[PDB]
């Protein structure tokens, strides 16, 4: 009985708004007296290929920005651009503003996404930053302007904003300061995501989760050296494993008594021989969207 | 296409977050649902540690007065003014009506249908997940220590349909519970006596809708050229522990059948080949597993 969970989305729900520039409509994040949204909302049908965003920006008037929060309309006062994020300053501060911080995450860390359409929240899901810096999600998993977040002691950490739907069923976007995740541009040009890989630290964290839940058949008597594991793992499209990840797994190593490189011999053996029709925590597949600290959060 | 790399989503939990409270009777603390002037919670909050095998709820309840119930809404304390029992749900009338009460209904679901769960510690929401009422009337849930009182719901046009409440963890690691009228799902009792869940089965109708969703989005490698009779399909499915398929499930799938031009029974023959051959490393809609927790209602709603 181990299931993936998203954060309670209430505190982010009361921040989504609908931003409309000319013909284009998408989601905004209304915080204090500022609305954040992707900067490509200003792209016309003629600049949508090769725009000089800051010069296009300075020529738009505030009045070309429609902002509604449900039935209420918001007054745009000014606008500035920070990287690929548009910042529209409004006359009203959001009284539903949670306590928040802007953070940037690393490939392999998890967060929840509140999927929104035209400002209206539609659903919520947990995901991980893929090593190729993309996030799994169809057009039905929330369109441009939806945000990704973690909650740390009732404080929201916004880390992600959806910008564009890639052809491969994944989407890409930025942090809330506008910097893209991965080698992507907000220009409607042919663009492809790199070959993905399995988040190796997360699989080990998930294997520790099985051991906490008494699922133990995969554990063996063997260890392995770090790179004697890495060599085998990259041949299966697994992320190489750094000394940082080992340390991060330390606390789980101390609760279960399974050294990190011991569990690495279990996973390495799982890679070459498969699960032989057995199961771990109910799944015939290895999960890699549980960080070490999602396990400690949900198991302590 | 539309649903390439599609993920299940739980509904936004905000409207439920504003209804969760902490209910305490003596030494037990669990979650309550505060809707208007009444808070709902599982009745086994009034059990002691000796009462858990054969609790006499009617004896236990009548011995309790309003001021033995400790209802905490965040940082305010609510005053209990009345208290009655409807099956296994306890109902605490409070003097103060929840301002954050959403539009809501109480509905009972059938196995195979889906909803979201807001998992809570001590009145405090901890997470949200999307799941299905399994065919054996249990909920494969999170390894949360005291989720009792966590509710399940769907949301449809600002209106929250409450359909589940968590009462107990079973030895098999899944959860069992009631509707908001206190009737359990399945043959379970709110007693700490030996209770086992029947053998789980794959929600066949859900898989077929999922397979129809793939075909809508050009994912097409699993289709074959065969049809099957309904009863020839049902007979093979069962030795793979798949739910038998009823004519009603065939009708439910009819809209998917017409938009793709693939007869339902043809899709059943394609499924039957997937069972004898398997998905060993291959993907359907980005998933390396056959999804059985996405209903035909959400497929046709989301793929018009
Ligand atoms: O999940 C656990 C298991 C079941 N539950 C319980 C307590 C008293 C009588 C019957 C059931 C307990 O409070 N919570």
């Amino acid at each position: 009985g181990f299931r993936k969970m998203a954060f309670p989305s209430g505190k982010v729900e009361g921040c989504m708004v609908q931003v409309t520039c000319g013909t284009t409509t998408l989601n905004g994040l209304w915080l204090d007296d500022v609305v954040y949204c992707p900067r490509h909302v200003i792209c016309t049908s003629e600049d949508m290929l090769n725009p000089n965003y800051e010069d296009l920006l300075i020529r738009k008037s505030n009045h070309n920005f429609l902002v509604q929060a449900g039935n209420v309309q918001l007054r745009v006062i000014g606008h500035s651009m920070q990287n690929c994020v548009l910042k529209l300053k409004v006359d009203t501060a959001n009284p539903k503003t949670p306590k928040y911080k802007f953070v940037r995450i690393q490939p392999g860390q998890t967060f929840s996404v509140l999927a929104c359409y035209n400002g209206s929240p539609s659903g919520v899901y947990q995901c991980a930053m893929r090593p190729n810096f993309t996030i799994k999600g169809s057009f039905l998993n929330g369109s441009c302007g939806s945000v990704g977040f973690n909650i740390d002691y009732d404080c929201v950490s916004f880390c992600y904003m959806h910008h564009m739907e890639l052809p491969t069923g994944v989407h890409a976007g930025t942090d809330l300061e506008g910097n893209f995740y991965g080698p992507f541009v907000d220009r409607q040009t042919a663009q492809a995501a790199g070959t993905d890989t399995t988040i190796t630290v997360n699989v080990l964290a998930w294997l520790y989760a099985a051991v906490i839940n008494g699922d133990r058949w995969f554990l063996n008597r063997f260890t392995t050296t770090l790179n004697d594991f890495n060599l085998v793992a990259m041949k299966y499209n697994y992320e190489p494993l750094t000394q940082d990840h080992v340390d991060i797994l330390g606390p789980l190593s101390a609760q279960t008594g399974i050294a990190v490189l011991d569990m690495c011999a279990s996973l390495k053996e799982l890679l070459q021989n498969g699960m032989n029709g057995r199961t771990i925590l109910g799944s015939a597949l290895l999960e890699d969207e549980f960080t070490p600290f999602d396990v400690v959060r949900q198991c302590s």
